[PDB]
């Protein structure tokens, strides 16, 4: 951020600050399961208040509600409650993020007010698909809520969404989390230790598969696990995959991606066995399957199996640097957590013999919290997809949109 305004050089005295944060925290049974992303924004929030900000208005998305209000399922209200404990200060929750009523609440706040808006993605204009004049009007509303703008939303920095690139105020500054994360990755990606292994898993398959092409120019090995594997195995092995996650669009490029991995000398490790479930539920009936057996109709693969764990461990043993986004199964549910646990054990062991290990993402970082490995890997990042986009070599949109020095 040498070329961008950052919060350390932003005059906030007497100013209303509107701040984009990544408060897309994991939720299970309606409780926040990891406050990592909230805690990570506290240094920028506190700095603003300590240096005399009139207000700090916080805005984020939660989940993928796709432009419809879903306060029953994706409200940020619980985050407001959690932010209070972590700050040592109260925070006021608004039930929308734009327009007359919100604008009134943010126009002239009492000194030191902290305000959290509702889920930005309840509006189609944030993404904005799920309309140009409506997008403009949305951006104009958000811009009224502060006098200056800070973006500390590292985990969302890969998204060219309205709150991330479309706020129109004279000074748009990077926050301290944005700076911390970009600095770590700048150093870690400049001359990676090799072999450099990317571990790709998770559930955002369509997006993740689109990152592989450029990542194949940077890494020496790739594990393709979690929900992503099934698209590859269906195409390459003609494997029956039942109701497992599948990306029809990404399927069309699987063979080209494997061709490019061969050309670039990147070893691809896919799973060979699975823990299956008869429905997407913590208490599903479970089974086992191999690539050769296929997965039965009406069943889904929700974890890898033991032979896959062995292959993943072999890649980890070869690695001198690892970047991991996306668990290799539904680790939130114990029936489907063994694969991710075993891989975490390997990654912690690797760190202890000098591997540089980077784990990132809202859910993937929660694996570190669950198994108490946050200080047993090199870096746990608030960005997952955002971090993979840095690995590709891009300038993230949320950084590009900041004010130039
Ligand atoms: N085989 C699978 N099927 C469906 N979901 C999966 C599978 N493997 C992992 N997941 C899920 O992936 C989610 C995390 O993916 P993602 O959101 O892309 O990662 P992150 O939050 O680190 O960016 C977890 O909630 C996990 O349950
Ligand atoms: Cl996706
Ligand atoms: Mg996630």
């Amino acid at each position: 951020l040498s070329n961008k305004l950052t919060l350390d050089k932003l005059d906030v005295k007497g100013k209303r600050v509107v701040m984009r944060v990544d408060f897309n925290v994991p939720m299970k049974n309606n409780q926040i399961t990891n406050n990592q992303r909230i805690k990570a924004a506290v240094p920028s929030i506190k700095f603003c208040l300590d240096n005399g900000a009139k207000s700090v208005v916080l805005m984020s998305h939660l989940g993928r509600p796709d432009g419809v209000p879903m306060p029953d399922k994706y409200s940020l209200e619980p985050v407001a409650v959690e932010l209070k404990s972590l700050l040592g200060k109260d925070v006021l929750f608004l039930k929308d993020c734009v327009g007359p009523e919100v604008e009134k609440a943010c126009a002239n706040p009492a000194a030191g007010s902290v305000i959290l808006l509702e889920n930005l993605r309840f509006h189609v204009e944030e993404e904005g698909k799920g309309e140009p004049a409506k997008i403009e009007a949305f951006r104009a509303s958000l811009s009224k809520l502060g006098d200056v703008y800070v973006n500390d939303a590292f985990g969302t920095a890969h998204r060219a969404h309205s709150s991330m690139v479309g706020v129109n105020l004279p000074q748009k500054a990077g926050g301290f989390l944005m700076k911390k994360e970009l600095n770590y990755f700048a150093k870690a990606l400049e001359s990676p230790e090799r072999p450099f292994l990317a571990i790709l898993g998770g559930a955002k398959v369509a997006d993740a598969i689109q990152l592989i092409n450029n990542m194949l120019d940077k890494v020496n090995e790739m594990i393709i696990g979690g929900g992503m594997a099934f698209t590859f195995l269906k195409v390459l092995n003609n494997m029956e995959i039942g109701t497992s996650l599948f990306d029809e669009e990404g399927a069309k490029i699987v063979k080209d991606l494997m061709s490019k991995a061969e050309k670039n000398g990147v070893k691809i490790t896919l799973p060979v066995d699975f823990v299956t479930a008869d429905k997407f539920d913590e208490n599903a009936k479970t089974g086992q399957a191999t690539v050769a057996s296929g997965i039965p109709a009406g069943w889904m693969g929700l974890d890898c199996g033991p032979e896959s764990s062995k292959k993943y461990a072999e890649a980890v043993t070869r690695a001198k640097q690892i970047v991991w986004n996306g668990p290799v199964g539904v680790f939130e549910w114990e029936a489907f957590a063994r694969g991710t646990k075993a891989l975490m054990d390997e990654v912690v062991k690797a760190t202890s013999r000098g591997c540089i290990t980077i784990i990132g993402g809202g859910d993937t970082a929660t694996c570190c919290a669950k198994w108490n490995t946050e200080d047993k890997v090199s870096h746990v990042s608030t960005g997952g997809g955002a971090s993979l986009e840095l690995l590709e070599g891009k300038v993230l949109p949320g950084v590009d949109a900041l004010s130039n020095i």
